């Protein structure tokens, strides 16, 4: 994700201009081989159409073109490219809502897993481990980058989040499905041991723990759903022949016609079809931009930042739950206390 | 459901061009048999008035074609087109989301109801089996494919999810209404007799397993409302004819009239309407994906598997209540520990 | 309801065509009427027209044709049609989903409130009959086929959902306002009482008895509000005011002109608008529709079948917590049992 | 709140059409004066072409007309329009569902606030009390209709909602800030201190009756923000001055021009615009409707009854904590009964 | 935001009117300088056409015009910028409704953490400012005003909202990411400590109190994720260049070109292109809007008060659970009390 939130907080003069300048995340990058290829194949065509062909051929040539340009406004682009981009956009921003975090868990795990001991240090280690072992493979299932970091479980592993104990314990459970939800079984059976050997206090507070792990579990049921059950294939052909089509129709009949025929709309040669590159420009990146959002979990530069989330989360969680166990700062009067 | 998420995690130049080459849920196989129709009536249309009709008769028909081609643009395809797929869109992604899952169930079921002996397997065995059977009642229910594989209640109790027990018991409650809540009642009466025989620690823990059947229950319900209230048949009835009676029209005037009678749009004649037949392509294709996802629990090739959800449920569940039931690996200290 | 969502399942070539064959809430036996009615209209003024205008009545008739034609474009009827359209079916699914439910409650009522005794049977059961009273009350306010069933109270008590004791109770409570949330009040004290007498164990099981019910009472409040809040009665004069203008200019605008006057798009005189009038169909249908989804709650035959939920709900609620109290079918080895 | 629900139940040929005769709540009270000053303006302009302007003068007036109507179509009006309709009616309904209803606390504290004595009765009054003052508080702060019905504090008083005790309680408590929360306070410090009494049974309960009181908070922070947060002043500035300047520009580029220049469109001299006051009537008239709900807390005809519903709910909630609590009608055998 | 609710609570003539005349958060504040950026082009292009380019290059620059102004409606505009307007305006309204407020929190906190001595004061007091100080990190996190307020953590120390023992605590912590979420594991340790200390009754309030902390750190993980996943800057990108590059073109296309030519539409020099200069209103003024509300949370006029929200926040949590703990009015009867 390239953020810009603070670059843009206030409404000044050209606000906007200078995120045209940025290359990272642009349009342009998304654009600039498509936009290439499209501009060589205008300026091929009319090469061709200004040296090559002959009198009656350049006369067909102009008459085809009359005919694309009237008849590819039948082609509903728009139409097609506006819904095709609403349910993009509407499933990305729901697919990052569903992304798991681990405070809502660990702000329960750190203050009610009693133990300053070692064994309570590793209790409260172990759930939030599992906790976010649920997360990290759910997203190696649904992410290309977190999969190309974890190739395996053996690299899971090595980077900690899973012990080897827990390794063969993983693959001695046989199961021909997605394997994801493993941990928060294991973390509901280590909550309720934790509670049989007095380090919860009672059911109540076991209960807690166990709604938000359901919650975590919710949020990965989510993005199962949202990885399995992907826009349907014949939305993502129609679009794209829509605008493939468009074009391809584009390339025939916005040629700059001889201005002495008289053609309607032809009077004028400039020889580059700024208006039709920027229409390219406009309705070629809205297909891009859906392309880029339609699954957000990849490596594009405007993907989400899974590795780092999961980074993030893993330091975040053992800090909470083991530095700061039962670790507060002095109680003190504040600046605005008054005495009785 | 033909899945290709991983495929277009970035976004490269024609990440969405390999996508058109596939058959399997294609827009292509939708529309096979509509497009060979309209294809062939245009042309039988266009042999007539090239072959068969006199002088007289081809002015006639010039005449109306410039008459049905003027005028069929008062039929609004787009705006009656874009209203029926937004609804079905949102029903079809809101259908989605009531399909029921037991995770939430399973990992309080797996951890709260006590004893490894015969008595506390079974229990929660029995107790998995029945939220799931409610799942497979209101699918079977819902669903064409589910229905026909369980084509009546004994397919149900050949395949596990019932017993014969259950099945006599099921049939002799007398309702003229659909079934599928039963047991539903049975888990709950269930789950309060594992806690009173002791197998539930105390009834905060009882609570939490009877919430978590309900909030499956109105999974259950939600299914039982998209499935009872379709959209309106005024609605699909309007919606097929607009797009019918469009293309009926375009079926007369978009043929190619006679380029010496000078008419305007039909200076050309190039035999085969390629933007017509694009037309009908993104029209009636939006509407055959309409028409697809309008009932996504049939046996389409982007319709919902939800006998392998079924599968998937009933094996993942079973295994989570029983082989991991207080089956946790060796608690040891992970990569990150640190001493004190 | 016109349920047909079985008929839809897969998508076959016409799967949407047989449907249009269908009378039952069919978009024909709602415009028949108004399609009648601008029928007769239309060829009443041509026949004026043609046979009882002279000359210079004729071009009078002539001139204001073309100016209705070209300045009935003005009116926005799509404009508003789409938004008063989008509003009415927004509002319709959201009432459907406000439609209560006892499944939620019959399940904790069934299972948390013990007794085999007569006393026990009747708590459970005065405890439901007064969770489907609150229902029926409310839709009896909401709905004219409800009200139409049962226009007084002495007919819910002659249907059994209330006692001769318990509407003189009702009737004692003196309010100038609706008095279908006086059962929930009773619900709730039953609840504790049946408390308090060691029917309901403790106060978790309880508090989620009370829980579900106030949900049923929020559904039953948003019923009250869709009821009470209807669109504003500006849009709906605006919308039929658009529609009706609309084809009250086509009724002059739309008039087959004399060909020998060469008017532009009057060259071919065929009698009938089929264009105009399907036009009509498509417009004055979508009015039709957003008429008869304003109050789903009526007797139209797409209207919900609330007499026949009542009547479900009736019989499945009682015999839930009758019936089905604590009669569990005998526990079982299951098809996938595996011994230890 | 103008409510035609139950006109409207079934479809019937011209259900809406009788709704047009109907004054109160109706787009003619709303649109009058707007409606007869475009008309006179335009009526005026039309005399000074007509009787005033020399030979040259009609002349200049004639181009500009033409140059006006070519180039109002420059102004998106439908554009804006659409937008700002839309967000409006989602905010209205939204408003509308954050009204607080005391029903689901009122059903906790008439069956778990114990005491049929003096005490019970009081405790139970002035938990409802509190609840209907925070409610009270927030409307009278985001309600026109309610401030002018209670203008100060003393008039909350005189009404019964507030005692003088808890008046001078209330003017004690400093805060520079809006004062609508302290009521809500004062509930979860009585309901405390009626558990610390014995008139509770346990915290359980206490928590459940809290839990429905923050409900309450939550909706009256929506009705909060929704005032305090209005839609950007930018957008209704942009939407009237859309508006205004449209039909400013149509003041000019709709009069009927002389026929005898043979001006294309104004072959046909009607003296009255039909359609431009139709098109006025639309797209004014739906200024006017956003116009009356954007704050549909007002004295509008088609706002909320907002005075209604404050007395509604006091009555209902005195009725149900005093009059209802332990007063169950006789438990008796249904109809449905049947003996073993 | 400048409110103006109360001015628009009744529709009357020119309700809106009225708002025209502002002058802070208006649309003028927002658009001045381009505004006259884009007035300024216009007329020195118009100078050189009319003044400085001779015959041949007239007619040229006339040749061009026609070709831009032709041409220009090639840009799609209204698509792009309905689209990206709609997704700001969400995002803008999702934002507000993150914000947290300690009300719901506060309410438990005075009247479930006992004693009145130094020590319950203590403990309140430090609760809610440790819940007032996530969301004041997360606020200056995300809130450019905030962080102006608030550059370091050493100003959140002079404002009081964090003591020196605090701030020494929370450096000593050692993280790369943002440290917002460490007071709520201090609230849920110190909520936990005052439970343990016989501060907090039972756990099942201690839990109500946690859940309601978890609601707080939900709603600044809302805040913190609409922060990081700003708009994708491709989208942003776009409806710039849209909006800057058909403003360009109508630097051209938009001039008053000779009426001696005859050219379509150029009959009539008014001057200044009164219409097209309405049209920069519109247009350009809606992505200006755009461009305030992407980041509501900076300096703008219409931006949301956050610093105004924090003061209000920790002077009524402060009363609320110190000045306000257990300090209830008299009981006494009402005004509609009824002796039995
Ligand atoms: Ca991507
Ligand atoms: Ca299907
Ligand atoms: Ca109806
Ligand atoms: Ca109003
Ligand atoms: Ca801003
Ligand atoms: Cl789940
Ligand atoms: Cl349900
Ligand atoms: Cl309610
Ligand atoms: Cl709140
Ligand atoms: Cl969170």
């Amino acid at each position: 994700t390239v953020t810009y939130t603070n670059r843009v907080a206030d409404a000044r003069l050209g606000t906007f201009s200078q995120l045209l300048l940025q290359w990272k995340g642009s349009i342009y990058k998304l654009l600039y081989s498509e936009f290439l290829i499209f501009i060589s194949l205008y300026f091929a065509i009319s090469l061709v159409y200004r040296l090559i062909l002959s009198e009656s051929q350049r006369l067909m040539f102009e008459k085809l073109a009359l005919y694309c340009n009237s008849y590819a406004e039948l082609i509903p682009v728009s139409f097609v490219l506006g819904f095709y981009v609403s349910l993009v956009v509407s499933r990305w921003w729901a697919q990052y809502e569903s992304i798991p975090w681990p405070d809502r868990i660990m702000n329960l795990v750190s203050c009610n897993v009693d133990g300053e001991d070692e064994y309570g240090r590793l209790l409260r280690r172990t759930l939030m481990r599992y906790s976010n072992l649920c997360s990290v493979l759910i997203l190696r299932s649904v992410s290309t980058a977190v999969y190309k970091r974890f190739p395996s479980m053996e690299h899971v592993v090595r980077a900690g989040l899973m012990t080897p104990e827990e390794h063969k314990k993983f693959e001695s459970l046989n199961s021909p499905h997605n394997k994801f939800w493993i941990p928060c079984v294991w973390f509901s059976n280590l909550a309720v041991k934790a509670r049989n050997e007095g380090r919860i206090r009672d059911s109540v507070l076991l209960q807690g723990i166990l709604n938000e792990l359901n919650t975590l579990r919710s949020q990965c049921g989510r993005l199962y759903g949202y990885d399995w059950i992907s826009i349907p294939l014949v939305y993502t052909q129609v679009v794209t022949v829509a605008v493939y089509s468009f074009f391809l129709a584009c390339l025939i009949g916005r040629q700059f016609l001889d201005p002495e025929k008289a053609y309607p709309g032809h009077e004028l040669d400039l020889f580059v079809p700024v208006f039709t590159f920027l229409q390219f420009f406009f309705y070629a990146g809205w297909l891009k931009v859906a392309e880029q959002l339609i699954n957000p979990f990849g490596e594009d530069d405007d993907d989400f930042e899974t590795n780092w989330l999961i980074d993030r989360n893993l330091q975040v969680s053992l800090m909470a739950v083991d530095e700061m166990h039962q670790d507060l700062p002095i109680l003190e009067k504040d600046l605005y206390w008054n005495e009785p």
